[PDB]
């Protein structure tokens, strides 16, 4: 047991697709701050948390499912949900987290600190500092612009150094003091332009999907990336004005390197994309998006890759990115966006750990 | 039990926001065309069937409950999903159909003929005959043109009459024979123009929710019915060309009278809206709309009306109606719509049992 040595904290992300808990050992600085974070347990399981049936035997057994067999118990949990409650409203949310706290008040061991839904500008902090953790950018002052994209299933965020700006909402801006450096970051999230509320809107587009792709209005699939691309900008900027809010920001505090985390890890590590040192473009991103999945044969191409659930999405998903990196937030196409490897199991909960110690 | 002297079946209509069960018995005419048919039993169920774990536990107890203290047995069940379901790849779908198949071949007392998702087209022909069944307009030759709005969680149909096209797709398009008359119909189903996929791109537009309504990245409503309706109106038409595919058919084939069935029969039956006669005008709509719900506190609001879980939206919803069936399928803003009551409990599902 490493926290016998060591401070333990467990984080739970609950996010719109489904939830991961975390336990973390870390030691503290000389001013209580962690260094040293690593995880030494992940479970994930889904559905997302905001979907299942609001009764206390539905949610108990999630619980159950999500954290019984954790190996520590004794320790802070935070559990945080991002935009799939976000879309409740809040009596809705309410009966999850009142039957949440109960269960918790059931268990032996494990310490509620907090279980609440986390607001999108927050969830975009903590994307920032989990990223520039792992990147070991924090305890130094930078030469260079990080910024950071989470491209989840019900929100985006978009994350980016910023001098203090009185231009611009308080509430799309933090500053903060870490390891003896203060920063301030823009901050913002995209409610219903994550993937999975993206998508709801275009299950029909035949230009979203592969040839012949069986579409559920019974027409069938005939992929083309721009024209699926076009379409996704209509919902991005007739629609939400991405474009407007973002871009003459990013113009004024431009970003030297880009990370993202989220669905796009996922795809762009899948055996149908290719690219070398975790890193993309959008454009090669749409042309291989294009050439490897919307022109292909649909029964063909899901006989050839059998093992990958996401496979039939891949059209749209790869549309989907560049419409919002390129045409809402204005990133040049040819620029490179660094991804983290899904493995690291990377999300934001890193940021909390370090978040409440500042 | 009229079972025993007449045809029943059982069909479930799993929509995105609940499933309702519906007993009916029925006779048959000279063509075996079903008469007489009633409503014998109905129960419903929240929520949404594709919404819940796709689990043996989760699955079992959900059907256990919609068929549980039915006071009539041993009957044929058809269960057929619409847009909930249709947002899910064929490979998920499978999950929930491979759990509910086994779930009834173990249950002695239903007979399961079919479980399917629906195309939004098939739902919108079950949708056109389920009304017009129950306005008594089958069984003659019609003089005047009848168009259903249905009005779902995550789809909405259009439906009315139309001749022969050679250049519209073959999808949208449908001849029915029936009480031994022939009928052409256009059918349209919108995915993802339903009333809770729609909201979730509009949850935090202050023009859309009563004043101080705490939206989720927390600003506060500040209700006006014409610009939410303006908002709603881009993912209409700039992102679903709902006009351009909607109106010109309406133009050259007019509809004589409307009817819609779904959430907006609920809506327009809410205390907060003055209606007669179980009709509406888009204009009447947005204004009561506007008048009512969103230039009103809504703390005041939701401690006025505390049973209704709807309110909230009303908003939104009376922008949205309005955006759909004036700016979207090119409907004067002052016709007359026809709401059917909710207490009738009519949805598409005695379009089932007209036509298999
Ligand atoms: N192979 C994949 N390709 C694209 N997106 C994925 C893949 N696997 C997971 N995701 C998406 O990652 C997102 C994580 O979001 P959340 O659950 O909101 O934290 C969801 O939209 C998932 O559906
Ligand atoms: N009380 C209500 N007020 C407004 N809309 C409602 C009400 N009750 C149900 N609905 C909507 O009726 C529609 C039924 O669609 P479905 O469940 O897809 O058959 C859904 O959008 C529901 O959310
Ligand atoms: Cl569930
Ligand atoms: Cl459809
Ligand atoms: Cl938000
Ligand atoms: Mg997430
Ligand atoms: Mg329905
Ligand atoms: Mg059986």
């Amino acid at each position: 047991n490493p926290c016998e040595k060591h401070s333990c904290i467990a984080v739970i992300d609950a996010g719109s697709t489904g939830s991961r808990l975390h336990i973390y050992s870390y030691d503290t600085d000389d001013t209580n701050t962690p260094i040293h974070i690593e995880e030494i347990w992940n479970k994930k399981i889904k559905p997302g948390f905001a979907s299942i049936q609001p009764n206390s035997v539905t949610i108990d057994a999630y619980l159950t499912m999500l954290l019984a067999d954790a190996p520590i118990h004794n320790i802070p949990v935070y559990f945080y949900a991002t935009a799939g409650m976000r879309l409740l409203p809040q009596s809705q949310q309410k009966k999850y987290y009142d039957e949440l706290d109960y269960w918790f008040r059931q268990q032996s061991q494990w310490q509620l600190v907090e279980a609440k839904t986390i607001t999108g500008n927050d969830e975009a902090l903590f994307d920032w500092l989990a990223v520039n953790y792992k990147l070991d950018t924090l305890k130094s002052v930078q030469n260079k612009s990080v910024g950071v994209m989470d491209m989840g299933g019900a929100s985006v965020q978009i994350v980016f150094p910023m001098p203090k700006n009185a231009e611009i909402s308080k509430h799309n801006q933090v500053e903060l003091n870490i390891y003896g450096q203060n920063i301030n970051l823009y901050v913002h999230s995209f409610l219903g332009l994550g993937q999975t509320e993206m998508s709801h809107q275009f299950l029909n587009s035949p230009s979203c999907f592969a040839n012949d792709y069986p579409l559920p209005d019974g027409e069938s699939g005939q992929g083309n990336a721009p024209s699926c691309k076009e379409e996704v900008t209509s919902l991005m900027n007739s629609v939400h004005k991405v474009n407007q809010q973002i871009q003459p920001l990013l113009a004024l505090n431009p970003v030297n390197e880009w990370y993202s985390i989220g669905g796009i890890s996922n795809l762009a590590s899948s055996q149908l994309f290719h690219f070398e040192n975790s890193e993309l473009t959008n454009q090669s991103l749409l042309q291989q998006g294009d050439n490897q999945i919307c022109h292909q044969q649909w029964d063909i191409l899901n006989g050839q890759y059998p093992d990958d659930e996401y496979l039939y999405q891949y059209c749209l998903l790869s549309s989907y990115y560049y419409a919002l990196m390129v045409d809402g937030y204005g990133i040049n196409p040819n620029q490179t966006i660094h991804y983290i490897p899904p493995e690291q199991n990377l999300d934001w909960t890193i940021g909390v750990v370090l978040h409440r110690a500042l």
